[PDB]
């Protein structure tokens, strides 16, 4: 319960720069690349052999992997900086702006604007544009630069809205069998959102573009980070509401998906994440 | 220093069953694909980025990363049978035999043999002939098939004599800079064999083909294991002799590559896994 993550738009400057900072030292060390590393693996880890799901995505297990990922994250940054804590991106009230991609999230002083067109949309502002930040390509190796190209897909040209989120919020089972993008009435497969997608979580991807873009490269960009925090703190209230709901499949589902199972490539289980508080830290709506 | 990791060759015909067994079940769970990936992982973490080094292979972690990942992999054993400990495969002596394709290691009821000319080298014989054992790729897709092809390589036809081993027990660095395939006189490069090779494990798995062939692919076989057992093996006498000697480098080298840095994916650093009896284990003899 002891540290508080943050609405981005709530950061006073100093907020903004402690956690700018963190984040390039965290980058300087070699650490950074480590979850990108961790992110790439899952998604080539399918649960089962053959199937769609993977460790991360498309299955039960993609809300406390990623609880567990940015645990870890948060944990580094913290070894850096005591007080630094992960802020979260409010993106559906981002929505709501004539022109989202004016949100302070996006000023030099924080995780820099869209791409230049001009130079195949890298980013050329903030903290972490093209010269002053190395990405890595889906192989391991230097891949040149962020790039966002923001709403310029057909299929999200917006961000989701406050009412998909509640929407969301409403349904009552965690997961529904099969444990796949083609579960109904799916708290997580809503949340990912798949079905006549994209919706809620792959809109975010697909309306950020660049690396953001593509799932597997998604954590080249910091953003990926604050994005998640949000998909987080949603879950989190999720919990807070139908608390005689818990994490399905409980047992019976694809290796790796289950609650006592180790979620690849970690030892951690979803059980060992599903009180949040207990991990330490609460989002500031509470 | 309690449990026993034995020669190949000094097994019971119950202790090679239970070995197997353990494999299959281990398998079932699900759980030795995740030694498969994280193996194939390791090697698209480079240290730096652009570089020749990875997380666990061409580099100076290459003996701890593996040393890791082998004791990992007993512990699972135990979870199942607490009796079966990792064999290790002495394959220096087994280059001494007029064929070594008839070593006690490739019979019927342990490994398997060779690969069949007939079936594209597809291993037909034994526990993880096609049909019992399941494949991966690279990707994480399901192949379908282990082939083994021995000595079917000009670069490679023969395994690691003994004397090779030998030799690079008598190197008294246990790497140096710049800690890669051109680091000189590096016990640690020796071993992985690059340098002036393929010479001794990058001997043997070109030795093997197949899967064992290419090094993101060559957990899919079980004798993976076996190998790299007695390449850790060979590290650590190399620890009793060369006791003193420790690990290079200290600090200054690549991240990923220092003695307390994580060994990617994990958080275990070559420190921890300098000393293996640490580790509750030891080698027969």
């Amino acid at each position: 319960k002891y540290r508080v993550r943050k609405n981005v738009l709530h950061l006073t400057d100093t907020e903004k720069r402690d956690f700018v900072r963190t984040v390039l030292i965290l980058k300087e060390k070699g650490i950074y690349d480590r979850y990108i590393a961790w992110h790439g693996a899952a998604g080539k880890f399918h649960t089962p052999p053959g199937s769609d799901r993977n460790a991360a995505h498309m299955s039960s297990a993609f809300l406390p992997w990623h609880r567990e990922y940015l645990l870890r994250f948060e944990r580094d940054l913290q070894s850096i900086n005591p007080e630094v804590t992960l802020p979260y991106w409010e993106w559906e009230t981002d929505a709501q702006m004539q022109d989202p991609s004016q949100s302070q999230i996006w000023s030099a002083d924080f995780m820099g604007g869209n791409g230049n067109p001009i130079k195949d949309f890298i980013v050329d502002t903030g903290p972490f544009a093209a010269g002053r930040w190395t990405t890595i390509d889906e192989q391991g190796n230097p891949s040149g630069g962020l790039k966002r190209n923001f709403g310029a897909t057909k299929e999200a040209p917006t961000l989701p809205t406050r009412d998909d989120v509640l929407n969301a919020l409403k349904i009552t089972q965690y997961d529904t069998p099969p444990w796949d993008m083609t579960s109904q009435n799916s708290f997580r497969n809503q949340l990912e959102g798949f079905i006549n997608g994209p919706q809620l979580h792959a809109r975010v991807h697909r309306w950020v573009g660049g690396q953001m873009g593509v799932v597997p490269t998604a954590p080249n960009d910091p953003v990926f980070f604050l994005h998640h925090a949000n998909v987080d703190r949603i879950w989190a209230v999720w919990q807070i509401i139908h608390r005689n709901q818990n994490y399905q499949p409980m047992k019976n589902g694809p290796f790796g998906q289950n609650f006592r199972d180790p979620m690849y490539p970690w030892n951690t289980t979803p059980e060992d994440v599903m009180n949040h508080r207990k991990l330490g830290y609460v989002y500031d709506i509470e």
